[PDB]
Order: structure tokens, then C-alpha cells, then sequence
């Protein structure tokens, strides 16, 4: 079997321990983790293909900065996240995850991923972002996003509908494969 080993990054609530915690077989209600503390592995076919992708999770507060770099050393694949629901997590891509994940992971391949989907067309978090004169990240905002980046690819998913959550991971293991 293929091993390769997965980091997700993006500002904390942005819905990267839910993301992870999809594939997980044993589920454990009312507990909130801030990360995924356990040795979770995704069991992934790709063509044939029995790889295991590690998924490490990170905490993204300023108050980690320090420490988060320790998740990073020989990572095949970076999923970086933020929330359809929060421009505000958007517009940390730039600033803040693509120049930390491309100082310490050269050249490993970033799959950008827009999170909670679901919540584009709900109406508390449309009158939410309303009464401060914002709206919902459209998808082609995510694309301009993906090129400035250079990014693998752009893709959208919901961890509580499960909508796009297999192509995330599905072609994550395709990027960690090239190399
Ligand atoms: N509506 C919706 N809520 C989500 C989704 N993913 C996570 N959440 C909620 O967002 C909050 C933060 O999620 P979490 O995974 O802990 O974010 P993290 O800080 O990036 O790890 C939690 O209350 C989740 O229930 C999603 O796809 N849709
Ligand atoms: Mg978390």
C-alpha cells in the first residue's frame, strides 16, 4: 500500500475537524475536539490503486502559530480551507495559509477547498452576512482564489450534507500520488 500523508489548515471554525472526522468508522456525539487527536487514516482506491493518506489536523489560532509547523514535515498533500459562510476566512487564503504552507511544504500540492456549502443558501446565514453588507463566497470567487494560488484545485463541500466531500478527498489522493 501507498502511504501518504494528508495536513488541513484554515482559520479555526472554518470546518476542517468535521471535514476529517466524515471518514472517521467510530463516532462519538456531544464532544467537540478542537483537533483530531487520534491516528486517523483514509483508505483511499484510485485506479486500482490501495493508498493510505495520514490526515493531520491543525489548530489555526495566532496564540499556535509557533507550534502548528510541527504537523508540517514531509507532507504529500495540503487540503487548505476556508468557509462559504465567512469572507472573512477567504481572505486569510492569501495572507496568511499560502505563504505558511509554501515555506514549509515546498512544492506540495494544495487542493483549496470551500467549506459548509450548505450554508450558501440558507436564510440565517444570508441575514447574517447581510446586516454587515456581506454575502455568501461565490464559486467563482473560489476559482480567481485558486489560480492566484496556485493551487491543485478548487472544490466545494459540505461535512454536514456530505455533498463534494468524497471528490475533496479523492483527488487529494490524486495530487499526493504525482509526485
Ligand atoms: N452548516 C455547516 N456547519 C458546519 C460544517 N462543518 C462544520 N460545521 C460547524 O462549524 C463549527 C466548526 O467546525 P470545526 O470542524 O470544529 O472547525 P475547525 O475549527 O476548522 O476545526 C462546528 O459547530 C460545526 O458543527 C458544514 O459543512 N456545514
Ligand atoms: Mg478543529
Amino acid at each position: 500500500a501507498i502511504r501518504k500523508k494528508l495536513v488541513i489548515v484554515g482559520d479555526v471554525a472554518c470546518g476542517k475537524t468535521c471535514l476529517l472526522i466524515v471518514n472517521s468508522k467510530d463516532q462519538f456525539p456531544e464532544v467537540y475536539v478542537p483537533t483530531v487527536f487520534e491516528n486517523y487514516v483514509a483508505d483511499i482506491e484510485v485506479d486500482g490503486k490501495q493508498v493510505e493518506l495520514a490526515l493531520w489536523d491543525t489548530a489555526g489560532q495566532e496564540d499556535y502559530d509557533r507550534l502548528r509547523p510541527l504537523s508540517y514535515p514531509d507532507t504529500d498533500v495540503i487540503l487548505m480551507c476556508f468557509s462559504i459562510d465567512s469572507p472573512d476566512s477567504l481572505e486569510n487564503i492569501p495572507e496568511k495559509w499560502t505563504p505558511e504552507v509554501k515555506h514549509f511544504c515546498p512544492n506540495v500540492p494544495i487542493i483549496l477547498v470551500g467549506n459548509k456549502k450548505d450554508l450558501r443558501n440558507d436564510e440565517h446565514t444570508r441575514r447574517e452576512l447581510a446586516k454587515m453588507k456581506q454575502e455568501p463566497v461565490k464559486p467563482e470567487e473560489g476559482r480567481d482564489m485558486a489560480n492566484r494560488i496556485g493551487a491543485f484545485g478548487y472544490m466545494e463541500c459540505s461535512a454536514k450534507t456530505k455533498d463534494g466531500v468524497r471528490e475533496v478527498f479523492e483527488m487529494a489522493t490524486r495530487a499526493a500520488l504525482q509526485a
